[PDB]
Formats: structure tokens, sequence, C-alpha cells
């Protein structure tokens, strides 16, 4: 299941997932390729901040979908 993530700087990174995924285990990925502790995350689907408990099959996140990251470092 792949997905995308958006910064606010501009580009987008791309993100392996799995429908079941939890929001955290999410922000574990965008760590590992952007070097970003989770607490300084938030993700942003169609409008709405993700909570880190939650999986993305809870939002209807599906395939092709864009996350947006935002940061408070």
């Amino acid at each position: 299941l792949q997905i995308f993530v958006k910064t606010l700087t501009g580009k987008t990174i791309t993100l392996e997932v799995e429908p079941s995924d939890t929001i955290e285990n999410v922000k574990a990925k965008i760590q590992d390729k952007e070097x970003i502790p989770p607490d300084q995350q938030r993700l942003i689907f169609a409008g709405k901040q993700l909570e880190d408990g939650r999986t993305l099959s809870d939002y209807n996140i599906q395939k092709e979908s864009t996350l947006h990251l935002v940061l408070r470092l």
C-alpha cells in the first residue's frame, strides 16, 4: 500500500505502509526518511489532523492518499 506525504517546503515523500498501521507507525517511517522526531510531527489527511494511536484504515486512508507533514521543530 503506497501513500504520499507532502511537506510545507514543497517536495513529496512516498511511503510503503499497511492498512492497519498506526499513525505512530507512519511517523516512524517519516523519522527514518527525514530525521524528524515523531513528537515534532503532525500529519494532516484531507484537512483533518491524525491521532497517533489510530490506524490508516480508521481514517479511510487508501492507496495513493496524500498526507501533509506539518512540523514544530
